């Protein structure tokens, strides 16, 4: 898939930070580099945040939220950038696209209908909130008027991963925004560039200088930054479990809201009457979309007995089957993972099962000749207490367990420190709710996997998560509420 | 002197029970306490100790009420109802514990009963009402699936509560948790555990199952610290000190655990060029007076306008001085003593700190009576920003009052603090009224008045003086876990 | 084995039933009175006073005093609440004496008024007293220059009229949520079963309800419904029963552009799909017509069978219906009263001898029963089609019509064939059938795998002709409130 | 100097103005025309195909097949609500076309067109757009053994009608909360003002709006309205206008059950307390009536002044009235234009006859203005009484009473002292008084140091004869919903 031109001009030149409305480098002149995965070539050099960059950042951000248009406009005002930005992104959905590719990985074609489709309509849905977010109204006496404010919080620090880069970051920006915070945000090292492209079209769609600031870099700098900086007065964080906790701990010290979407282990479960057809195609995708590289996937495949073989089987022929090779190129159904790392990391865990004793079934290797690809992977012969059926691998590689009651795999499936996401399969109507009802999960779907709109409320119980993205329930985290209360006599 | 009921002479009689798995407990290890009659510096009652132990039994007992069990299978309907139960059998007892208020926290009893108890009542009754309303959404996506969201109880919830208004405190706790089906495990602070143990007897006669309320008396370090780090709690609320609300938000991390905190102020009384005088003197030393000063939304900054400043600071000065301090349970009482020696001694060296510092004690400003845990109301003046007792919170009857000139200068001047608990502004302005309540940070504002509570308005504070509310609907959020459902209908 | 009477109920019918105005109980102005009935035995069971027109005017403008002025006025939400939970332990404490008069007067089972009737009275009251205090407006972010907000003011003096099949639990579905909001209340009972709610009357002056607050006015549609739906001076009218009344309603309503609330009647559908738990569906679906005597508006009257199962679950229904014990509500044997008066027994034998006529068959049923007293036999209609005036019309009584069909789309379409939208039952073990079903059906209450369940918490009310609004619920509140936007300019 | 007309408009009405039923402009199945007119010239300004009952009866079967099948039916709410923000996008891209054809044809100054009825139909359509992913029902925590959840489902075809004074805004507060819904939509602009409609239906179909989503029929009250008002398959009605025909809708509307919401007229008061900010209370005086030429249902058309205010605030209003400019809607010097028709301005003036003839005094005004079209002077009556026509009822021209008090329980009192309640100003600098004073006029919309401010997301419609039910907001939506409760046994 050759490069629009748009993606070649901006790829052509160092790539600048986004703060206060301009385009600039590094206060200190550092930069970075972000590389394709599939060719382990550096796709391009990035000004590097530092401490000093995101202090100039969040004092423009400090600025546009206390004076300017920014703190004056009406909502609907507010709404209508909001709306603009997203008909921008649209417009520049395949350019978009193809640094998504690029710079993650992933399929050009996935990146353009389900990425791009659910960051514009993320933006679409929240703009919408703009003139909707209300207080109440409370009777208690006739002799006082009690109502009650949602006043945006402030200043907002946010830090996203690689996994959906561009999505991500409108899951953090749309609800914040809409609220009449403004926004010190952070990509991941890995996935820089959607971003910093985006940003063109937040000045274009006519964001006031400062509501949004973008500061590329890496964790333990930029990332920390954001977490310590005094003049923040919110932190939104997905990503790993050990910066969840830092994050929690340090945001201690300033009384600091904190909201968290950290990891899953998330069980899809096979009951003995669901459609084996359909439950295979969601257990299938549901552990290799995005190539793993997804919070929710549905990583503990739970099986009742007698399915267990049939799904082995069929899980075993579709892994072998994926088509893996560059997300730009036409044929591409899975690309590599992110990163050496996360290759290396992924390949260990891999040798770790079968330390332990289970059976790769399919896959349980690198892949092709360059790129950090490993092959789907199904492990069989499981137990609930190995490494691979605990920990969260983030590739292509699925544990398939059996499982004879009802009782039991509810038992087993709750039996995790993790709480994300889960999965149901039963054509029975009952049985669906019932075992929804008692699994401990943010998001359980019934017969499907893997859903996601911006109208739904996603996060995790337990240790997947502090809070809600998504929905109404995403702008309570950027709110202070004020209670009101007028003497009338 | 007023003569202690029948039932609190009975229940002062013999060693005060914890409260674990619906029976009255010992600690295990048998380890007492005393709690102290601050008024007369005697030991008012000799009550079991909760240790490490104890939690852990309270945590198994609350787990299984939740997880099994009447409270688990109950209707939303006769839940309400065991809630409702409850306040009705507090409002008969309304006397007895009206006093053990008086005795042990040392507030006088009159309030004790027509504030403290009252809005105890009410809380109850207010939140036995929203069980049956805690709904969630149906959300129109597509046509190929129902969506729905669930507010589940996250579970058990551990809760630590302060000394100043004991049973209140705990009902600002109880009643959301319960309305939403939570368990719990409730610590009282060691100073005042006597309210909470006697209303015990009222949960267990209201008919709540065995173990849906645990009360653990004891101290911060051992009780309270394993309430904080218990792996099987799944939520914790607080209200207290920063230290300790620092500490509870550095230990959920290990756990990505819910924390709702409510912490203190330097809250800021401001009385506006056209403010109807007279009211808003009275207004500003009810704000920081009331309750002893002992008050996380007390208006302990009193900002003037300078064509009214003499004219405050000479009323409240007055005022000061003619507040009638004695002991809570002595009829004639307007002020009781603080609550412990250790506050005594850290409002008198506050005031030191001020005088240090260059204030002026306009009135007040040392120890009062010849027993019992005394402080004058104190006011000080040619107080500036920078001085220690304007910028931290002394948790005393201590006033500043500061004199400004402009709207906006004393809106930057208020803001300019650690803590946004609450506010008050003072002026007969409609368009001003509503403008300078818009510009405050502070969770709650009240416009011609000060320190008024509601079960049904929410409170808490903007930046270090918490996160999170209670009371009101925005209360329950916090011991709720939404699932979002999805439902393939294709 | 007769139910013994309660003492309080024995006191109560020694002495003319009088009507409750401003705090007291007093008789019709003219002092005229009427005859309610025993529908068991046909004899006299009270008499009671009959409101006129003047005594609704009297009782109108001691409604418009409560709410203009003094304690109901000036009350808190808070103090507001209390008086409706106080009300709601009163008719617990009263609960035996309340099913009685609802066995007696109405004809129902005793053991089914009070297991159903009087707790779910209790559950309501004490469901809106918990919204008394939580029925909040907006603010609303439109502008720095503004503070908008929104209140959810009590109309006013609020009239409602109710009929006999559920007479006490249909007198808390009025005035639950009215009260809840801060209105007063102008009520009156049907004629045929006025007696439980003048008799709760006492327990609203326990409560310590101001004067004026509630008051009831029994007596008959023509004279005390008619004055009620004419006053002048009454802001919302809410109205359950006939739909020549209902149309009637809303044509008087008209002439003063006051909000109408109805709750008409119905032919609801209960539907047996293929895959059915055959076991409790036939069981859901003899209870769904046979509860309360078929005096349920919405009664799953319609019982559509899907083809595989028809015989099976006839068969069924007909053993059932033949088995059902008749008798009067105070006998402890009895599953089964009689309807509730001489004219509803003659209305629903000839709509029977219609269905006979335009032929249909009889399987179980359709004639009357015992030797005194209103009673008809549980009755099922076999060999039906869809145009029959027993198919279209509802009946009002036990009496059941059973349909075969063939496909899903085709029961979706002949169960919304129908002017009425009441409720509508749905049987079916699969997750996407039951919900696909629910889903395209008309109607304001959808049962899935269950027929006839109520809660407080729950809206109830009509599609297309079998109503306008919804009752129960936080949806019942919206119908006794308006709607005031203030707009603060702040500069 | 004149507004040049826009090349679109020219072509607009170079031709036969088309109705738009299925997706199509057509003519009237008959045939049938009729003239609108330049309210300024009393030119013939357009001719326009006249919907007669046959037409709605094709607009009525679109609308229902929209509503079953195809796109509208089956698009997530992501798509129906981008499909309503393109509409505003083209609205607004079309803006100085819609704009000038509302001066034409209504009569108001092109540049208030512009600035305030194009940019709020825009503004509403955007509002409402973000409601149709933001429609929740609830669920509802009852007992283990259920899962009970509401749906709020479009009630289906919905038959509204509007008036001439803001034509296009008008339209979006029926059709925004009603599309945002999932309704389909047969709408009948005034006879007086069909084109700004008839245009826009070109921008529905440019944004892609599926075939008989929307449908407009212009034409006359007695046919194309009663048809509307009249038609089985109307699942719900919304009416905007005159007291006489709301009353008929609602009568209409019993026989089939059908929910009815009403906006209405007024005799809003606006009133100036002692401690108002008196030039911002003159200024919001003199505005609240001669807005839009004093056609507004919210008009503020009793001043009541506080006694120590009276003769100042009549002399500047009396000044005010002289002063402005009187002309045609695209000329740029115009300050007020004519009224709508020869009727209404006939109706205008026999009210201010009416005054005179029954004692008030003519402060400034009274009597049509220019050579030709329908003026009238702005008007100023004073030494009137409560009881007099003009200050009881609805003139709906730039004619407003003045009326001095001296308590402010007085003015509360004389205030509500009317069968009209849609909206109310006040005017005090006062914290206390304001939301008191507030607190206690009974209508929809109440401004505290202002008047006339409407926005998309703050409701507004009437107390008492002023209306039921509210338009704008959250709260409109409502009116668009049938509330169903599913229940699922899962025991
Ligand atoms: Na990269
Ligand atoms: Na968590
Ligand atoms: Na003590
Ligand atoms: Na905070
Ligand atoms: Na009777
Ligand atoms: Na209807
Ligand atoms: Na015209
Ligand atoms: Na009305």
């Amino acid at each position: 898939i050759e490069l629009k031109p748009k993606v070649e001009a901006f790829l052509n030149e160092e790539i600048k930070m986004f703060i206060n409305g301009e385009f600039v480098s590094a206060i200190g002149g550092k930069t970075f580099e972000t590389y394709n995965p599939a060719t382990e070539d550096v796709l391009a050099v990035v000004c590097e945040a530092q401490e000093e960059d995101i202090d100039a950042a969040v004092k423009a951000a400090r600025s546009a939220f206390e004076s300017g248009p920014w703190a004056e406009m009406t909502t609907a005002e507010r709404a209508h950038l909001i709306y603009k930005l997203a008909d921008l992104i649209e417009e520049h959905r395949e350019e978009l696209a193809q640094l998504e590719a690029l710079d993650n990985g992933k399929p050009y074609q996935v990146a353009l209908d389900d990425d791009i489709s659910a960051t514009v309509e993320n933006y679409r849905y929240y703009a919408g909130w703009t003139t909707k977010i209300i207080g109440q109204t409370i009777p208690i006496s006739k002799d006082y008027l009690n109502y009650t404010r949602h006043e945006p919080v402030g200043v907002v620090g946010q830090i996203i991963p690689w996994n959906f880069p561009l999505v991500m970051s409108s899951w953090k920006m749309g609800a914040a925004l809409a609220t009449g915070c403004t926004i010190v945000l952070k990509p991941a090292s890995q996935t820089p560039l959607s971003l910093l492209y985006a940003a063109k079209l937040f000045k274009e769609a006519g964001f006031p200088n400062g509501v949004v600031n973008f500061v590329p870099g890496f964790g333990p700098e930029a990332g920390a930054a954001i977490v310590n900086h005094h003049d923040i007065d919110k932190v939104a964080f997905t990503g790993s479990t050990v910066t969840g906790k830092y994050i929690m701990r340090q945001s201690a010290e300033m009384i600091k809201h904190v909201t968290l979407e950290l990891g899953g282990k998330s069980p899809n479960i096979i009951l003995e009457d669901a459609d084996l057809e359909e439950a295979i195609n969601g257990a299938f995708q549901g552990i290799m979309y995005n190539h793993g590289q997804n919070c929710s996937a549905g990583s503990r495949v739970f099986v009742h007995r007698k399915h267990y073989e049939t799904v082995v089987d069929a899980l075993v022929k579709m892994a072998n089957n994926v088509k893996l090779g560059a997300g730009m190129e036409k044929e591409t159904e899975m690309g590599p993972l992110v990163s050496k790392k996360q290759q290396e990391r992924v390949l260990n865990y891999i040798e770790q099962g079968k330390k332990e004793g289970a059976t790769v079934a399919a896959g349980g290797e690198r892949a092709l000749e360059k790129g950090y690809f490993v092959k789907p992977t199904v492990f069989t012969d499981v137990t609930d207490d190995m490494t691979i059926v605990k920990e969260e691998i983030f590739g292509p590689v699925v544990v398939v367990l059996p499982f004879d009651s009802t009782e039991e795999v509810i038992e087993r499936a709750n039996n995790s420190s993790y709480g994300l996401a889960a999965g149901v399969w039963t054509q029975n109507i009952k049985t669906g709710h019932q075992v929804a009802n008692k699994l401990k999960a943010g998001t359980v779907w019934i017969n499907d996997y893997n859903l996601e709109n911006a109208a739904a409320p996603f996060g995790g119980y337990k240790q997947s998560g502090i809070g809600r993205e998504l929905g109404s329930y995403a702008l309570d985290n950027y709110t202070e509420v004020k209670s009101v209360w007028v003497n009338i006599k």
